Parts: C-alpha cells; structure tokens; sequence
C-alpha cells in the first residue's frame, strides 16, 4: 500500500522528466537523461529507491532531486556514464542536492 504509493510517485516524476538533460561533472559538462540509461522504468524506479532519503520524499509526495537520482542510477548501471563522470565531484553534488531536498 505504502510501497505502491512510493513507487507510483517516483515513476510519475521520472516519467515526467524522462528526457530532461541534467548536468553532471566530467573527468575532462556531461549531459545525461533517464532515457540514455536504456533501463526499463521499473528497474529505474527500484534503483531510485536506494538513493538515501528518496523513498521518504516520495512517500510524502514531495519533489524529488532528479539530477541526483539519475546520477546515482547511472553511476550504478551505465559503464559509459561511469567512464565519463568525475565520481568525487558527483558524490559532493549528490550529497548537496540531498541536503537541499530533505
């Protein structure tokens, strides 16, 4: 019941911004979207639930930190993204987005 609501909330927000280009720091700006993952939406949603604080935001119906969620899912799943991204800078950006949204 709770789970269903959390997942629909996350799915709704990711679907709404599926092709929006977010900015990530590169090793050498990396632009990326959810579409580029080439992941099914349910797999993206499952993965997004492990971003600390995201499940709780989704349960409250709050605005998600989507650039952060995308960076995390891409870091965990996309070999290309992992190669291109500056991972330390990414972690700081992800943490700050999370501080701002929670």
């Amino acid at each position: 019941e709770d789970d269903l609501s959390v997942e629909a909330e996350i799915a709704h927000q990711i679907a709404e911004s599926f092709s929006k280009k977010y900015k990530f720091p590169s090793r050498s700006i990396l632009l990326y979207n959810f579409e580029q993952l080439k992941m099914n939406l349910d797999d993206i949603v499952k993965e997004a639930k492990n971003v600390p604080g995201v499940t709780r935001l989704a349960r409250d119906g709050s605005k998600l930190p989507l650039r952060c969620v995308l960076g995390w899912v891409a870091l965990a799943n996309s070999k290309k993204f992992q190669l291109l991204v500056e991972s330390n800078k990414l972690s700081k950006i992800m943490q700050d987005d999370l501080n701002r949204y929670t």
